[PDB]
């Protein structure tokens, strides 16, 4: 319930510091639009620092491709959290839905891995809600996406477009929080990461935050708050 998360553990947040975008520039067009000139651990520490100032438990992971992310999918079962009713999953590597396998992106069925928490297959974590953050920043054109490979893309990289957008990511799973991406109102990182962290110690819920800065993709029945206590 609202303000009922009051326990020893604060919250366990995951953050993938996968800086290697060589095979991710195509699947993840948002990984070639970052700040290389000035900002080494800024773009990866900005997600961690938000939970550090709250005294939360962060799991910063290094350059781990999808093959290594499997070693995190098992940890969720090893935890077997009985009292802890708060958690957040932040993934960097996401394919364009229906694309082929990749090295830095993904080569595995995301829809199966995320389905390992179903109350009919393994009702363990289903006794509590969950949160999923997504980089909707879209700083550059996300229309890039071809079947061919890419190796030496220094400056004269690949550039293509497709007929209409492509998104089928809607599990409609109530009792959860999703940050997936008419007016021009869209989701992004633009003051979003620094505003959510400011609303954390204010005692504001996580339900009115993603839309504080439309078509908000969320489904809950109770007030999902992330207090610092």
């Amino acid at each position: 319930k609202v303000y009922q998360m009051k326990s020893k553990p604060r919250g366990y947040c995951l953050i993938i510091n996968n800086h290697n975008f060589a095979k991710a520039r195509e699947k993840v067009p948002k990984l070639h639009s970052i700040r290389d000139r000035n900002g080494t651990h800024l773009d990866a520490g900005a997600l961690t620092t938000t939970f550090e100032e709250l005294h939360f438990e962060i799991k910063p992971h290094d350059d781990c491709t999808v093959e290594q992310i499997y070693e995190i999918l098992k940890i969720y079962q090893l935890m077997d959290h009985s009292n802890m009713d708060c958690f957040i999953c932040c993934i960097l590597s996401h394919g364009d839905k229906g694309i082929i396998y990749g090295t830095d992106g993904q080569e595995a069925p995301i829809y199966e891995l995320t389905s390992q928490f179903t109350g009919l297959k393994c009702p363990s974590l289903a006794g509590k809600p969950k949160v999923f953050f997504i980089q909707a920043a879209q700083g550059d054109n996300y229309q890039k996406g071809i079947p061919v490979e890419t190796d030496s893309e220094e400056q004269p990289y690949l550039e293509m477009d497709l007929s209409s957008p492509q998104t089928r990511y809607i599990p409609d799973e109530a009792d959860f929080l999703l940050g997936m991406a008419p007016a021009e109102g869209t989701w992004y990182i633009q003051s979003l990461c620094q505003s959510l962290r400011e609303r954390c110690p204010r005692g504001d819920d996580i339900l009115t935050i993603l839309t504080e800065v439309p078509q908000p993709t969320f489904t809950l029945r109770k007030k999902l708050v992330f207090p610092s206590d």
